């Protein structure tokens, strides 16, 4: 436990012990000095102004935090392929976290010459928010995760949070959090940090696609014993009203009585990847589904889990109803459609309604012959449908580069708190691990000054972080006779191997990989 | 356990042991050879074509299956009357199933003369899908159940199933199931089959009607301590705006604050049994409520549990919001209204909204005097209302000829998975019992041929099936003073006794019998 | 154990218990009377004459035999997909065989009317050749196996064998075997037959493809410490002979010294599936590789395991170097290339030489300047290469519809006795199970006659056969980062599901499935 002794080893592999997977990931991180050791109030005013919908108020802290809330942080693409091709479900069970091999380095820039030296006596501060007393910024699909490639060195993102705002201003209910008010472990080189976390009970993720649709669960050979209204008029002419009933059978599956109905919907605008088929107007914001909160409009993104498109309409995607990942090297603003990877939520069209279609039709009046307007039967489209009893649905798929978990907001009530971006919703998710370099002041004046010191030695830290997660598996025991669909590589020759490095050593993920390849009955 | 020894006895009675009922039913079945021992791919194309909404893809198997998912399979009408007149609730607890007295018979048709002989060495195959690995076709309200009359001999329906389809075609995710891939018990004459099943915990069915409505739960003698806005203008004329408040009391029950609100609605078209009152147009399909799934429209039938009609409007029924049973001898297509029995869901008007009415009104704008349009208060009808917190409702009633249970689809999420057609929703319902005659080939050629044999001895099997179900009872302990409504026969003379046989030995059920005759408070 | 009691149950499923698979298959068979209960000498003369290469001598017995020496007899396509996608190797360990539900039926044809009746007292004879005293006809890729689809009823093939021949004649060393000279179990209806067999130790089948080639096993960054002759002349002109040596390095991988060399070769003629590229002549027999035995030419089919084609030359296949399976419904003679499925042995091009190429070049002379002919260095192509020390190779792949095992001939010596058609070579394979209906004579004359009876009651038997095989698994533990190639179905829509039945109930296997999808290093 000294300068010349390593405080940990590199553990990066996966063990498949039957119904369990234990994934271990080790990475090398670099933590700079954020905010010059200061807490700073931030708002849209300090960011250059914005609209009402984009107004915010918060604080940026000098702390960094560790993010491993993405599946590629733990699963290699081959491990992901094994998991998705051989299992009907999975869920996290246990977590082990390690910080070790801490190195604090001081940087001196004299006459433009940058020299870096070791600071053996400097300390790095780390603690976990095990009581969830801090704002939870994981589960917001942020950058700064452990890189998917184990050989990549990553920078720890800076921790900030938002509070209640009235425009760019704060209200009396706004909370300010000082992270130095928490007990934290102080680490010199030779010290290591470790903590274990047990995942709370969450349902298995449905890593399967249904081979039956909700409207085709009947026996296609046997009639029903239920009748339906099939004819209301005997023919053309006046006063031909009648009531005729027929048996609902295989020839007319649409009218058959059913026990369960598709899940809820919140219609999204339909956008074509073939740009010539889209309207010649700007409708990204104006034509998007949204919800209002305290007078602020927020995009419904990705919203309720719905089928991306109908059968054969692969070129259509909902405006903001799907996760859109960026390809390697993709820029930040105004990138083309070929530089992004739009996830396709088609496997749930068997139970979930299509995102870009109406849920259905409802009657809107009373048809009558008189007493005295002679109104015909009128129907209206259902653009948004809330939860009804007897409704079943599938949640959004998880992806190799997608999020794993989210914190369920602490509220009086929630319904199906599975995160909308996909993953496992927990009231007590893995706690935030916050890290920060302890400030080392420069030489103070020889005469006392009451002002806080504002000159510090330039410093940064580096080290290794190890995350070990044990996942429970739900083995598939299907009796299906024909072979299933599996995720596979394509044998055809290419310049580069997919999910490998290119000639410049740049690792890339060419496509998003879901979990729903195996098949289950409804 | 031989040819000359019976392998079981006839058990058909009910025992009322206080808080439990044990119903036993024995029937004689006949199982033919289905599909000539073949699995056949079926689709709407092979059925003669159809529309997009009626397209399907699946397989017809040579197997038959046992159906007893109807209440008249276990309850005699007198037993049903006892149950509905003396109990506030009931639910299944245990199941016992028996197959015995198997007789396999061979049929030879020589020169048009049909002679039937015993085949003592032939075998019948039976197994239960206890792991739910096969598509579940029970819970689709299909024919082929055990006949309500114990003296009737019934034919076992053929088992088929549907998979994913793209029109009449299959997709790569479509599953083919071979039922010979399951271990099954092989029965000659003298062998019997038996298995027991324990029903999973389900809520008691509400076999009661509420004597209080949701909007009349207050004390009709005492005022509330809450106020409501009663007047907004002092009188006729300009600039008369004001705000007047009044105590919500017995004189104005409509404006009283309430804790709970009626359940969800999905408006249905209103149809009159008096055909002269209906519109002179065809609106059975065009005017019907529906939901869309993968671009296919399916009738909302019967949909969410809603009151069939308002008070006094017994002639009105929702277009597809109620179960319609056929009378004895009713044909298949285009039968008159007198040949069907339309169930009436009126007992739930105390908590559930009327199926053919709007849920209510919601404000659609901001009323104002200016700043500058002078908009009045505008309201819009709510045709469909999803689940809101604080909402209570009653599920659909069960009937003597209605279904008992349904399999909850295996999905990530569901809400109130009680089946919409009525009954008990279970994740592990009673398993499908599949039966099939083992093929007995005719004489093969004396020279080897690699082709599968396609000439078989014509065979069918017959036997007895016994189903014993134990039901838990919820005894009523009402303190109501006046006598209750009970189901009763009418003493008035008639040509035939109801729920008996006619002069030709034809058993008939004259009317549908619900469960909601006793009374409970809200 | 009587007429009215079943003697066994239908067992058809697979259990995946980690490192083991237990596949159980049950089928319905039909055994006719073969050869009219007679042993008949057969030869090419009795078959209508032939050439010298096709001459044979043998006997056809009245016995049938059970064949399950094909992988689709035990593995469903989904089980095969699991095995090939998740395992690096497999091998059989144990066998269990069952005959039960025997039914012997007599056929009487009076005046052209065929009536089939049960013969309860008739007996079926079955025994296993556990001592391998009979000629072994399994392992010859014959028809008559258990059908891949469990619902198909198959006819048991007739047992025959060949002995030494001189043309159509026999020699003194020819052996005649009477199968009634073996003790056999006699089964009436109600009797069952069972025996267990333990597979002898065989190597795991290599169900993987190499990700490294034999000529690319070096470090591509480091030179070798070995030198090679790079230049023999200083330039153009007389008397320019020299000897220059260079380091074998990454720039010249062809000349690097290597420890191991590709396996043996026996060149095959190259045939193009594009018929316009083939020579306009008949070369199927004349241009084929063959071996001679006692003056008889036999096709080298499929011969030593060699790569089917070079990279990119998928249209080329060796003339007789690959297994060619027939599609469902394919005829017997002169069928088109689209009616057969030619297996492609491309995964072994990393270690095995291409079947249609020369093994390499060898020097054929001494180059010299004189003493006095001035001979240049001459090389000759190696069309066939025997085993050399330091040679490594991969055996032929196994297929879902391919053979499982073969009997190693009882000889003084053999090398690598893995069967050339693919599978596991055993000195004591699963024994032949031979079955035959016991002859039931018709009414004999009332006066004694010494001649053997030649009038018998026409009879055939039917029943069920159960085969259970336990396979050991070699789990893969690869550290490869990128996803692997897996066998998968294609999601694209089609008229029929692959590996399912069509609209006429005809099961088909659309393509051959190998075992080599996972990846291993060399």
């Amino acid at each position: 436990d000294g300068v010349g002794s390593s405080s940990g080893n590199w553990h990066c592999d996966s063990q498949w012990l039957g119904d369990r997977v234990i994934t271990t990931s080790t990475r090398t991180w670099a933590l700079p000095t954020y905010n010059n050791h200061l807490y700073k109030q931030i708002s849209n005013s300090t960011s250059g102004g914005s609209s009402n919908d984009n107004a915010y108020f918060g604080y940026s802290t000098p702390w960094g935090y560790f993010d491993f809330n993405r599946f590629h942080c733990h699963f290699s693409p081959r491990d992901w392929q094994r998991l998705i091709n051989n299992n009907w479900g999975f869920r996290p069970k246990r977590l082990n976290f390690k910080l070790f091999n801490i190195q604090v380095k001081e940087v001196t820039d004299n006459n433009g010459v940058k020299t870096i030296a070791n600071n053996l006596t400097s300390t790095v501060q780390v603690f976990t928010d095990s009581d969830y007393q801090l704002p939870y910024v994981l589960g917001s699909a942020h950058e700064g995760c452990l890189p998917p490639f184990p050989a990549d060195v990553f920078m720890i993102p800076q921790y900030g949070y938002l509070t209640l705002n009235d425009g760019s201003q704060a209200v009396g209910r706004s909370s300010f959090y000082c992270l130095e008010y928490f007990p934290s472990q102080m680490l010199r080189t030779g010290n290591n940090f470790q903590f274990s976390y047990e995942f709370e009970n969450v349902p298995f993720h449905s890593s399967y696609a249904h081979s039956q649709s909700l409207d085709r669960l009947m026996n296609p050979l046997i009639d029903q014993y239920l009748y339906y209204l099939s004819k209301t008029i005997n023919g053309s002419g006046q006063n031909q009203q009648t009531l005729k009933f027929s048996v609902a059978g295989p020839s007319n599956m649409a009218v058959q009585g059913r026990n369960y109905i598709p899940g809820p919907s919140y219609r999204q605008q339909r956008v074509s990847t073939t740009v010539t088929q889209n309207n010649n107007s700007e409708f990204a914001w104006p034509g998007a589904s949204s919800w209002a909160l305290n007078g602020r409009n927020s995009l419904m993104n990705p919203g309720p889990a719905m089928a991306s498109h109908k059968e054969g309409e692969d070129r259509f995607f909902p405006l903001s109803g799907s996760l859109i990942f960026g390809k390697q090297g993709t820029g930040r603003d105004n990138v083309d459609a070929d530089k992004v990877m739009i996830t396709n939520e088609e496997e749930i069209k068997t139970t979930n309604p299509v995102a870009t279609e109406s849920y259905g039709q409802v009657a809107t009046n009373h048809q009558s012959d008189g007493t005295p307007f002679k109104a015909q039967a009128q129907t209206g489209w259902v653009q948004n449908q809330g939860i009804l009893p007897g409704m079943v649905w599938q949640d959004r798929d998880v992806y190799l580069q997608g999020p794993i978990w989210a914190k369920i907001p602490h509220t009086d009530g929630n319904f199906h708190p599975s995160p909308l971006m996909g993953g496992f919703g927990m009231k007590h998710p893995p706690p935030q691990i916050l890290i920060k370099n302890t400030p080392v002041p420069a030489d103070p004046p020889t005469a006392f000054n009451k002002d806080k010191l504002n000159s510090f030695i330039t410093q940064y830290s580096t080290g290794q972080v190890s995350v070990e997660i044990e996942w429970e598996l739900q083995k598939e025991n299907s009796k299906r006779w024909n072979p299933e669909i599996q995720y596979t590589s394509n044998y055809y020759k290419s310049n580069n191997v997919e999910f490998a490095v290119n000639t410049e050593g740049v690792y890339s993920e060419p496509r998003p990989i879901g979990t729903r390849y195996l098949t289950r009955n409804l």
